């Protein structure tokens, strides 16, 4: 998204995967290979959303 219009902005990508990996969350506690398919929280791990 901030990077470029990707992740939850479907148009300027595509498999709409809405985590991919940068777009916010990889800031908040991370999506990057820690969100699977959307940027929301999944999983707690200890970080920002924690538990």
């Amino acid at each position: 998204d901030q990077e470029s219009c990707k992740g939850r902005c479907t148009e300027g990508f595509n498999v709409d995967k809405k985590c991919q990996c940068d777009e916010l969350c990889s800031y908040y506690q991370s999506c990057c290979t820690d969100y699977t398919a959307e940027c929301k929280p999944q999983v707690t791990r200890g970080d920002v959303f924690t538990m």
